[PDB]
């Protein structure tokens, strides 16, 4: 029942995996491999390590557990995971499966111009997996070019959970690209929304249209005054971000930004396209598009249908409000590995 495994070191990391994967090769933890069950290219996660506190423990369950529950098009799917460990007891190392695509927005935009048929279709295909990982209270903080994967058909896959949160949850702080990422974010909100993923493709999506990125920051603060001045400065209702009154006065102290008409920047654009962008980038969360009402607009005429736009299953997140030791933690864990079910 149990595979053949076999150690090898990559790069000051020891691997153990089943002899169906061959050639592992990192990439940055990921390694990219040929499957030889099936003879397709993988990528290999080995997570860095789980179970090291209370939090990773918990970190880790709920990584897995998402990624064992999303089922959609546009949204990566589980090829496999497995433990070289054959007990609970020597349990301590996990990795995942995943398919490897064969590009992605990142590198696809470095080198050709797209039209705008091409924008229309890859954001939709981007709203359309948000609609569906935002049904399961699912805000996935990590949106931006080279987490978009793309194939030959142009597909379109969103790629890397781990950052991914409940929404009802005390927002914590994170490492990652700014150049993607919400204001509310940026300022360090307790709480916060699904909207924050819709400021992303707001950005990736003037990227792909432009062919540069919308706001090229080199720090926070460089990030926001490239924000400002594009969006302008915001009004007094500002009182609300008290999470930080360290933060409020240093932007009330900021030189005061006019607003831009995006229709004097975004040149050739679709007035559609420029429309939609305008209902994205906007600072206040509460007056921002969510995915579905997006799926709506009509820029996306041509390939909006709700029946193949489908909603998540009835889940469990429970545990979410759970506190439990680390060995807690890993047993749950350690059961969803052995209760897997592979895709065929
Ligand atoms: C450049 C200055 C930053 C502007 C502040 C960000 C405004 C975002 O919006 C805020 O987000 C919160 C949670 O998502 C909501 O609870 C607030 O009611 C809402 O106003």
């Amino acid at each position: 029942e149990r595979p053949t495994f076999y150690r090898q070191e990559l790069n000051k990391t020891i691997w153990e995996v089943p002899e169906r994967y061959q050639n592992l090769s990192p990439v940055g933890s990921v390694c990219a491999a040929f499957d030889t069950k099936t003879g397709l290219r993988v990528a290999v996660k080995k997570l860095s390590r789980p179970f090291q506190s209370i939090i990773h423990a918990k970190r880790t369950y709920r990584e897995l557990r998402l990624l064992k529950h999303m089922k959609h098009e546009n949204v990566i799917g589980l090829l496999d995971v497995f433990t070289p460990a054959r007990s609970l007891e020597e349990f301590n190392d996990v990795y995942l499966v995943t398919h490897l695509m064969g590009a992605d927005l990142n590198n696809i935009v470095k080198c050709q111009k797209l039209t705008d048929d091409h924008v229309q279709f890859l954001i939709y295909q981007i709203l359309r997996g948000l609609k569906y990982i935002h049904s399961a209270d699912i805000i996935h903080r990590d949106l931006k070019p080279s987490n978009l994967a793309v194939n030959e058909d142009c597909e379109l896959k969103i790629l890397d959970f781990g950052l991914a949160r409940h929404t009802d949850d005390e927002m914590t702080g994170y490492v990652a690209t700014r150049w993607y990422r919400a204001p509310e974010i940026m300022l360090n909100w307790m709480h916060y929304n699904q909207t924050v993923d819709i400021w992303s493709v707001g950005c990736i999506m003037a990227e792909l249209l432009t062919g540069r990125t919308l706001f090229p920051g080199t720090d926070h603060i460089d990030q926001l005054k490239l924000i400002l001045r594009l969006v302008g400065t915001p009004g007094a209702e500002l009182l609300k971000k008290i999470s930080s009154e360290s933060a409020r006065n240093y932007i009330q102290s900021l030189t005061q930004m006019p607003k831009m008409n995006f229709a004097n920047v975004f040149i050739g654009a679709n007035p559609l396209a420029v429309d939609l962008l305008e209902k994205m980038l906007v600072l206040d969360s509460d007056k921002r598009i969510t995915a579905a009402q997006a799926l709506a607009h009509a820029y996306f005429a041509q390939y909006h249908d709700p029946d193949d736009e489908p909603v998540a299953d009835p889940t469990d997140q429970s545990f979410e409000s759970r506190d439990l030791l680390i060995d807690e933690w890993k047993s749950l864990t350690y059961d969803e590995v052995i209760s897997f079910v592979p895709p065929p």
